[PDB]
């Protein structure tokens, strides 16, 4: 059980992000395992995966996700020059996270279609300290708790859409809660 930060863990990167509230425990396990079980959160976010990733990579994943509330479970990284935020959103409770997003299109991936979405985050923290950046969205319409992922069939599309991603930093996958409770098991490959 660890305090927000990034770091590795049995050969897989890691990141814990909350807001300052509490409410949030999150535990890095065996191999690419992590949990996280929250009660009355703030927002927070965190997960495993790789440090950097990669504009073709497979990722697996499985367990178990029970939200009460505001959250999701996806590939979640970013990239530089230009500075992206995205998210491949694999399923989430009470609220759809692309919300008030501009929708650019779709995409049949990993047995279901994505509605693609593209939003600006205006002076909000990110992996270079305060800032403006884009934040591109993949949001599974058939929600599941494990599968594989093809980053590359969402990168492509977004890129048909004019999404264009820079180097890229991390790549985990991750559960997320915004004020709200839930619990969650997660295993990465």
């Amino acid at each position: 059980t660890i305090q927000p930060g990034t770091g590795y863990n049995n050969g897989y990167f890691y990141s814990y992000w909350n807001d300052g509230h509490g409410g949030v425990t999150y535990t890095n396990g065996p191999g690419g395992q992590f949990s996280v079980n929250w009660s009355n959160s703030g927002n927070f976010v965190g997960g495993k995966g790789w440090q950097p990733g990669t504009k073709n990579k497979v990722i697996n994943f499985s367990g178990s996700y029970n939200p009460n509330g505001n959250s999701y479970l996806s590939v979640y990284g970013w990239s530089r020059n230009p500075l992206i935020e995205y998210y491949i959103v694999e399923n989430f409770g009470t609220y759809n996270p692309s919300t008030g997003a501009t929708k650019l299109g779709e995409v049949t991936s990993d047995g279901s279609v994505y509605d693609i979405y593209r939003t600006q985050r205006v002076n909000q923290p990110s992996i270079i300290g305060t800032a403006t950046f884009y934040q591109y969205w993949s949001v599974r319409r058939n929600h599941r708790s494990s599968g594989s992922v093809n980053t590359a069939n969402h990168f492509n599309a977004w890129a048909q859409q004019g999404l264009t991603l820079g180097t890229m930093d991390y790549q985990i996958v991750a559960v997320e809660g915004y004020f709200s409770s839930g619990s969650a098991s997660i295993t990465v490959s």
